[PDB]
């Protein structure tokens, strides 16, 4: 069942920034949707830094890289010796395209395909295929794949699908613990933000979304964090 949800008050929260929208949330088996631009929730985007989670698992998976890591740029935050947890926090683009480079195009068009995320189209260039295309994922794609990371169902090792999750933590408090991961494809035509993740709940119910919107330069990075967290709060999700 994938429903547009009864809210008035995300819907002002998407207007209020003069940005269209959505946010998908997936609980059991229902996907609702929120915000001022629906349309958007079947629509194709580039993954951009999202890419990172399937990056990290194919990489540990295949034994091209391990947690514990050092690795040894467009951010000075980049530019020191990081591990892939401390990339993916940063989301730290060179270290990631330094992984797709040693897991190689044979391998990683095989494991893409294999997961069928999004389009599943990586090209020829390994190291940029999920920043500048031709890579596409929808939001509800996006919402379906991180409902499987966070519980274990997707088609990778559960110490390897783990280790993913532990990178992944973002906030917490009462309880409530935000797991997930930002991308922003900036410099385009109309630029892509995402912010696609779960909530863990006290009990372990686990509640996930996938926040997509048209992104503006003069905008906050941390714009995309402050409308998931006010729609969570909205919701009784958080
Ligand atoms: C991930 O999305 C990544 N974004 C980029 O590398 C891009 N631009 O940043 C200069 C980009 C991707 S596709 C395109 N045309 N441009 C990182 N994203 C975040 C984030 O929080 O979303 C960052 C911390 C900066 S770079």
């Amino acid at each position: 069942q994938i429903v547009q949800g009864h809210n008035q008050v995300i819907h002002q929260y998407f207007d209020e920034k003069n940005t269209s929208g959505v946010l998908v949330i997936q609980t059991d088996k229902k996907i609702n949707l929120y915000g001022n631009a629906l349309s958007r929730a079947n629509t194709e985007y580039v993954p951009a830094s999202t890419f990172d989670m399937l990056n990290a698992l194919i990489g540990l998976e295949n034994q091209k890289t391990d947690i514990n890591e050092i690795f040894k740029r467009l951010f000075t935050a980049w530019e020191k010796d990081m591990t892939l947890g401390e990339a993916m926090k940063l989301s730290a683009v060179p270290v990631y395209q330094e992984l797709a480079r040693r897991i190689g195009l044979d391998l990683m068009q095989k494991e893409v395909k294999r997961i069928g995320f999004g389009n599943a189209e990586i090209g020829q260039q390994v190291d940029n295929f999920w920043l500048v295309g031709p890579l596409k994922v929808t939001p509800i794609q996006e919402v379906e794949f991180v409902s499987q990371l966070a519980h274990t169902q997707l088609p990778f090792s559960e110490k390897v699908q783990a280790n993913v999750k532990n990178m992944l933590l973002l906030e917490e408090s009462n309880g409530y613990k935000i797991f997930g991961k930002t991308g922003w494809a900036m410099n385009i035509k109309s630029q892509v933000g995402w912010l696609t993740g779960w909530v863990e709940q006290p009990d372990g119910k686990i509640v996930a979304f996938a926040l997509n919107m048209e992104m503006r330069s003069e905008m906050p990075a941390s714009i995309r964090n402050e409308l998931l967290m006010k729609s969570l709060k909205q919701l009784n999700i958080i």
